[PDB]
């Protein structure tokens, strides 16, 4: 509605968003500029900051993509809880609402990985280590193309320098996204995407004035991301179902 | 804590629960209480009707124990999905985690188990069956004292009146147990534990204002439950022991 209420909305949708995400994009840009963290460049210095930092995911490649994985699943439960503070969205349809979650998470993850990272590695276990993309990029058998593609589109994403008080609408944006499979009640969810959309749009004018059609080519990355989360599922599923795990452990990654 | 925020973790649990159990102690009751002509169960009570009961719905004594162990298996997956929600439970030591699910689930299953219960027989397939306790408690060898203790302990719990609003907590309180063996780091799961206690303390209160030392009466029930996983796995010894032919990956790495 009133700009005033975009406004209030954008507000909302920051501070909550700062209290369910441990490393903001603000936070983790001032360390990768150094203005600290433990590098893992090889193999010896992944051995050290395992020993050096309390890593709770404990062959090296396959160690290295379980811990992928477990901050995925904390990842989850963070945006799930932001999810609730977005208006409107605990009172959609309880299924609607886990149907949103469930297709909306791996595209969350993937976006806002891009603030951990530049184009020569990734922040990891809130910001104390740094893994170089050399390094993960030389890992053996499919699992340097499983790291890669993530800096590929990092870098391009990153060059539209959105802040957090952006990120914020964006996230709730794709989590409210009315063609998901299976969904009830589509209606309700467009409406709130519909005002998030209209939040984000007069977000991006104020705060990058200079930026033109920054929304545009904003919402030209959201679409991006269904395409390149497919194949991250994809390949997902093929080091799954060749690098074999407990029973109980493989079940609390299924998802 | 503050109210405010142990009312919040008590709604957050529960819309968890509704989340990752798809048949709540509420359906439970609403199907064998009837009042009902669309929630009605089929009900099996003898060879005959488990005949029966398939058109509608390998020795009797098997199949209906390979038809709990198919369910505990997707218990066991439902009761995962449920405790990543728990907050906090995720950023654990991963051993943990799995230490955590290992001890828990046994203890999950009957406890939510006695929801479909009464002291007559069991809700199965969703809610479509019904089985008699007369009939599991006349199966042969083992098989027939291996499903009354389940009723046994349900019957007793039923009693206490929870609603799944209660259960909610009651199950999280369960896996954030500091004193599973072989756990690396007590003390964050403790202090999860004291907020999740804290919040069922509160819920118990307000949800059951008449019912005097609920909080403390569900407690004790929750100690027995570990004897009486006790006495299935023992029992399950034997059944291994007997049956050389036959249990779920899931469940196998579950034991020992
Ligand atoms: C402690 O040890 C570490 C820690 C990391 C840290 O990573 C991440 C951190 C965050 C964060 O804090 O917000 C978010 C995503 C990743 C990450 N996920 N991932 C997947 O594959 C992935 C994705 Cl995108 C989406 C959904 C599911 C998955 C998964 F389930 F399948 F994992 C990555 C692949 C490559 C990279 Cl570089 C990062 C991620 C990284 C690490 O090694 C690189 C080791
Ligand atoms: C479709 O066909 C059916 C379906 C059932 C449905 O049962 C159950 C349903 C649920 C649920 O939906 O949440 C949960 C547990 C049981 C059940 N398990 N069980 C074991 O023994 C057992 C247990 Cl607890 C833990 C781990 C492993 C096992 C097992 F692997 F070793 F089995 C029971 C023993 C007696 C009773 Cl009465 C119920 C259960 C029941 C049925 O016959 C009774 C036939």
């Amino acid at each position: 509605m009133e700009s005033a209420d975009l406004r209030a909305l954008a507000k909302h949708l920051y501070d909550s968003y700062i209290k369910s995400f441990p490393l903001t994009k603000a936070k983790a840009r001032a360390i990768l500029t150094g203005k600290s963290p433990f590098v893992i460049y090889d193999m010896n210095s992944l051995m050290m900051g395992e020993d050096k930092i309390k890593f709770k995911h404990i062959e090296v490649a396959i160690r290295i993509f379980q811990g992928c994985q477990f901050r995925s699943v904390e990842a989850v439960q963070e945006i799930t809880e932001y999810a609730k503070s977005i208006p409107g969205f605990v009172n959609l349809d309880l299924n609607d609402q886990v149907t949103l979650l469930k297709y909306g998470v791996h595209e969350i993850i993937y976006t806002m990985l891009a603030s951990l990272m530049n184009k020569d590695g990734v922040l990891i276990s809130e910001g104390q280590g740094f893994m170089t993309r050399e390094f993960l990029k030389s890992l053996r058998k499919p699992f340097g193309d499983f790291m890669e593609p993530k800096f590929e589109f990092a870098v391009k994403f990153n060059a539209l320098e959105l802040d957090d008080s952006d990120l914020a609408i964006f996230i709730a944006v794709i989590i409210l996204s009315g063609d998901r499979p299976g969904l009830l009640n589509v209606k309700p969810i467009e409406d709130i995407q519909d005002n998030l959309l209209q939040a984000l749009e007069l977000q991006l004018k104020l705060n990058h004035p200079e930026s033109s059609q920054l929304f545009a080519k904003l919402l030209q990355k959201m679409t991006d991301l269904r395409q390149i989360v497919t194949e991250h599922v994809q390949l997902l599923q093929v080091i799954k179902k060749t690098e074999t795990l407990h029973p109980l452990l493989q079940e609390i990654y299924k998802d």
